[PDB]
């Protein structure tokens, strides 16, 4: 990634094995599950466009959630260039070259030029651009794997309350009010209906404990 | 978080894979016991906006304290915008806006504008105001999902006073001196009453000792 | 490897006890799948043509791959020699010697000399030239070690159409559009036909959901 | 804690997960072990009254001996203040407020203030004053806990007289000479009375020998 | 080991304990396995004699070869002092006394003469030549533990081509082109024999998949 | 520890979790091993009498070798003393005074004291005097609780002649050549006796290979 060091200067450093580990790691043990795109965002902090790919790269299988990774950054990086039309002509002494969505992607772009994008001054974060490309098809990802819908998250007859909202909430956050009061069972729905419709979920918490 | 490096300036550094690896296993193994809340304050330390909804975001499951946790912050935000309305006007160079209260919870305000704040002079600690938000919250979930009352914890009629005391305050901590002495088995509490009232723990553990 | 410092000059370090450890675990337990070679490329970043060699001898066993990676070394080796021949003449003071093929491997090159040569200005990436032949030679033994061609990845007549998917893209990722469709069930395929020939890979996989 | 960086001032870093995480363990494991207290005193090397209330505050379970630690540090804080009374008056610019009890426990001063009291010149060293404080409340807990005596370490007619001395010094350092030749077995305490009175541990080990 | 810190400057630092630990374990785990040598002298990199030893002296077990390395070590020790004898006279100011054949080994020179002989200019690379001197009766003890030779190696009826290759490649490392050919089953010489005698490796083992 | 930091100064810096854990695992998992005591002598680099005192102190049982310990610091304090007599007067502005027995041991001494003596030009260093009375003791230990003598390691009728010498200078190194020859088998021992008087130890590993 790219760390502002002693210096005020920002400078490229090489990731390390601990953030190679962690994201290997994390990817096998809870797959998509929606904590893996804040896990995967805090994990690329000040990643470089190479760093990104070098985190997706050493994802082994899930090969069909990453082949759309491949089609979501292409189509992202199709609309940059629509949006972004590269001016011909010679380059500057000590400017950069203005970069196409490939060149976010780190297909067609050196590291050298990924340090001169993300330090230039005024900065181009091309590695911020890019994981808003990854992170948005890593969520299209996690609602297609979503199991379960949140029509089908009710309470049980004899389930705590706490659990039940546990599963509404932890299914809602996946499939990215009021239905969670419809979903609960004949006896606590009751004590719903009788707190009020302006309830916090500390309240409802509190009202159908058991 | 923001730390001061070498020089005397205080600058941004990402989170390391440590610090997110510890705080998701320590929400796994403790879930929300006691102890969970100045661990997360220690491992929260000097951090931004960002860093705090980056931990409590890889957090999966107990989605229905997170949740209870989003209302908590939201009203705490909505205090702040009471106390602190901003005034418009364009901001003067090298000054930082007034933040509202989805600025410090970093909603609607980017990391720039976090450093910004927090590197100030006067400094801004919107890391430090949110994270006393987050960490009220996190208190009234201990409190929430404390299972033993007080009242309840008496001493058995075999059990050595040492353990008894250890759940005495165990429970005294999740729910946040004569009732001590009360909840005694006889023999102890006949050994406690001949003791004084202005006997320390200490005092009162040697005295019951067997 | 070759790291700058506080200051802006690069300088020398050692290969860390962490990073020698990540590449011999990676390869005890994948051996040759294709996120493997990321993986090396990531660990060896800034790597030494020394630091290579150090991290190839590290590998235990796999000594046939490692034996053709030698052979690789050596043709690239030798194609850089046809190309780049070593003026004879004594080398000025402050610069270096033109590097051979054996040089770029660290044969015949000391660390001093690889130092020189990364730390040149401009600079002869001896190290990544060396590197960009090992993965070189390193993609051709993931080919070899491909166990499955494409075109026996067929979907089971009970097989999710995203399991399928994910073995497809794996193997064609070892082996390095409409045979995806063509390799699916009856029942997926008559739903892939009627979606038009332009269709994503989300769209393919939401059709055939079950 | 206050660590001083690469220049010579005394600046505050945050508190390391490795930190947070060997004290936890270390009370999970041994307790209240004799050997504990070194390792709460190096673990907390540098550390500011705020970081000595975080590692004591992570720790679960054995809340009777913490309350006990409530108590000590109340004492000795009470003793400080008795010791030391705060003049009234305005701080002059540059300066900080004289310290109460409460303050070099970090109930009643802020980080800021610990931080000025701690790089001061002269210093003054509320984290060391603290730690001072619960180290003697560690000692008292070590000894109301240790479970058997002196008295009761006696070498069996079969056991080693090496692992009876392991035995007794171990007891020793927990209840924190004449007494260790007494409470040998009738063998070998016939052959220390013929070694005289000034021998060392590893003559009188030696002498006995089996 | 002597590290270039911040400044230019050669700077001698203390062996962490993660190198301790990882030469030590991966002597438990390999013994005398050819990877432990370039294991060996990743681990030991920029050492001084005192790392040396240390890391030689931390090796539990294994005594017959340690000791086979000791009279290693002085057989080229005394080389040194026979090619390099040291001339008598008073030491300049700001120099060095030439080092012997135990200087290097770190017999009879202190830590602060070896940081002066490794940070002089022009350098004197006592740990190199020490580490050179190492390895070499290391080399020998690998080729004296190795347990199989190079022409017992022969391909099983139905083993695979590849399976072979490994165990001849990794034993002629141990022991330090056309035998692997003549060493084939029947059935794979035949289809080596009409390949042609300038066949690469990847070209002899496509030649015999099965 | 005291370590040279960016600039040419020596600093204190506080014991890393990592050594004080690897010095406790390394005493519960090899004890009094011969290869503790170079272990303790590395993971102590640049450590002050503090730092060693609470390396010694965090040995949780042993106490009888910790007890003999304390006896041999004792005897090697009370000879410095013996030949460093302290000469009473009033130490001068930026001197130290004279360091006892007790203060290198770290017991009459506070840590700003042994920061002056090891930081001080020229330098007393007394950590290395006080490491070098704790390992004068180690030694007395691992020589005390070393259970073999090198008389009764003979090499057994059936006996690889490599483990036979891994026994006598694993023996040999706790209790600290031609009884080698006298202690191996009689048909080694013939084959010893033809080889002559100056072989050396992979000459003769080598001529009783079987
Ligand atoms: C090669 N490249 N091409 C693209 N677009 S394109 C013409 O349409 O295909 C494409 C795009 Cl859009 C984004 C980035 C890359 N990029 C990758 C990518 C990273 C990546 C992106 C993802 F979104 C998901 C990932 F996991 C990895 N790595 C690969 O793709 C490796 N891989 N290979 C194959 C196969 F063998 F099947 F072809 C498959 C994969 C993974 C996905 C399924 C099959 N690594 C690199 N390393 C070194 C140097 C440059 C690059 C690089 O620039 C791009
Ligand atoms: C989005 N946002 N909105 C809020 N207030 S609001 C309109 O009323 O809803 C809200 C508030 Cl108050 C505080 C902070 C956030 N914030 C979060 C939060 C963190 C957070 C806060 C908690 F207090 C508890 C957490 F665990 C996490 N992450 C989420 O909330 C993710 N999440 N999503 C859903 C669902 F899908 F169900 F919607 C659910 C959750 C977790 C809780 C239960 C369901 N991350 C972010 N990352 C990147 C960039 C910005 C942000 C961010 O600004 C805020
Ligand atoms: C010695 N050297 N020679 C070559 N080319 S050449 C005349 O044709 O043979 C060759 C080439 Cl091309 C590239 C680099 C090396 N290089 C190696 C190599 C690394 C390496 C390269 C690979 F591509 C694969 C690896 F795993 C390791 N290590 C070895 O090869 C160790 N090894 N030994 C034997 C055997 F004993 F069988 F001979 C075998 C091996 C490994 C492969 C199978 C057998 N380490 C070194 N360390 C210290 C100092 C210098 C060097 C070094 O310069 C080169
Ligand atoms: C709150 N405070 N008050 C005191 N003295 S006082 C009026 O008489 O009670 C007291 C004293 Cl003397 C010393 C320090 C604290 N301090 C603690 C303490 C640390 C601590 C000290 C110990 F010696 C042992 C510990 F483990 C922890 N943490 C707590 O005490 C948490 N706790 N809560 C309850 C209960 F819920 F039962 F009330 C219990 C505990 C732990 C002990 C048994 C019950 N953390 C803090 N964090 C953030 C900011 C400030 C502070 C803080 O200033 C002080
Ligand atoms: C003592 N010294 N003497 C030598 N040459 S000499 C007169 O002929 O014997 C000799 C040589 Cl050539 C090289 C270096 C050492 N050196 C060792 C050595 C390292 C070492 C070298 C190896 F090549 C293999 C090793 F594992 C360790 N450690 C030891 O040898 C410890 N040891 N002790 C005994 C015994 F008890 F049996 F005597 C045995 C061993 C290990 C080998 C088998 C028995 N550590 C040290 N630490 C602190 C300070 C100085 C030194 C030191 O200078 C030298
Ligand atoms: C207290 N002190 N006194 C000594 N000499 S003296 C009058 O004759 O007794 C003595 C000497 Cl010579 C050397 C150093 C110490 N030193 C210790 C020592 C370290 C140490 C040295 C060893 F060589 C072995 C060790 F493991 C630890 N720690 C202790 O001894 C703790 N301990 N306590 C008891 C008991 F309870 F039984 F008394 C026992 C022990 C351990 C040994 C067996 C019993 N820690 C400290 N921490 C904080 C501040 C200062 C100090 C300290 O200065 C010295
Ligand atoms: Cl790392
Ligand atoms: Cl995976
Ligand atoms: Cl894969
Ligand atoms: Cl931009
Ligand atoms: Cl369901
Ligand atoms: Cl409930
Ligand atoms: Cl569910
Ligand atoms: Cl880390
Ligand atoms: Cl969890
Ligand atoms: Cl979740
Ligand atoms: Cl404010
Ligand atoms: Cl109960
Ligand atoms: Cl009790
Ligand atoms: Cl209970
Ligand atoms: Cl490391
Ligand atoms: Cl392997
Ligand atoms: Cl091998
Ligand atoms: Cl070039
Ligand atoms: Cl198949
Ligand atoms: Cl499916
Ligand atoms: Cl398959
Ligand atoms: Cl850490
Ligand atoms: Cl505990
Ligand atoms: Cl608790
Ligand atoms: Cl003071
Ligand atoms: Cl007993
Ligand atoms: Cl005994
Ligand atoms: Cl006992
Ligand atoms: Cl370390
Ligand atoms: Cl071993
Ligand atoms: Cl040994
Ligand atoms: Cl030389
Ligand atoms: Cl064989
Ligand atoms: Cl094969
Ligand atoms: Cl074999
Ligand atoms: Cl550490
Ligand atoms: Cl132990
Ligand atoms: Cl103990
Ligand atoms: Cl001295
Ligand atoms: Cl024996
Ligand atoms: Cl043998
Ligand atoms: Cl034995």
């Amino acid at each position: 990634p790219i760390v502002q060091n002693l210096q005020g200067q920002m400078v490229h450093q090489c990731i390390s094995p601990r953030t190679l580990n962690a994201w290997v790691k994390v990817v096998e043990e809870k797959a998509f599950s929606p904590e893996v795109i804040p896990m995967f965002s805090a994990l690329s902090c000040g990643a470089t466009p190479q760093d990104l790919n070098t985190m997706l790269n050493t994802v082994g299988g899930h090969q069909a959630a990453m082949q759309m990774l491949k089609e979501t950054i292409n189509e992202e990086a199709a609309e940059w260039d629509r949006l972004h039309p590269v001016h011909a002509g010679p380059i500057a002494p000590g400017q950069m070259r203005e970069p196409r969505g490939s060149d976010i992607a780190g297909t067609t772009s050196t590291l050298q030029e990924q340090i001169g994008w993300m330090t230039h001054n005024p900065p181009i974060p091309v590695g911020e651009i890019y994981k808003r490309w990854i992170i948005l098809g890593l969520n299209k990802i996690v609602r297609m794997y979503s199991p379960t819908s949140i029509l089908d998250i009710r309470q049980g007859p004899k389930e705590p309350f706490r659990d039940y909202v546990d599963r509404f909430y932890k299914t809602l956050r996946a499939e990215q009010e009021t239905l969670l009061v419809q979903n609960a069972n004949p006896d606590c729905k009751t004590i719903l209906k009788a707190l009020g419709p302006g309830a916090t979920l500390e309240e409802m918490m509190t009202a159908c404990q058991g």
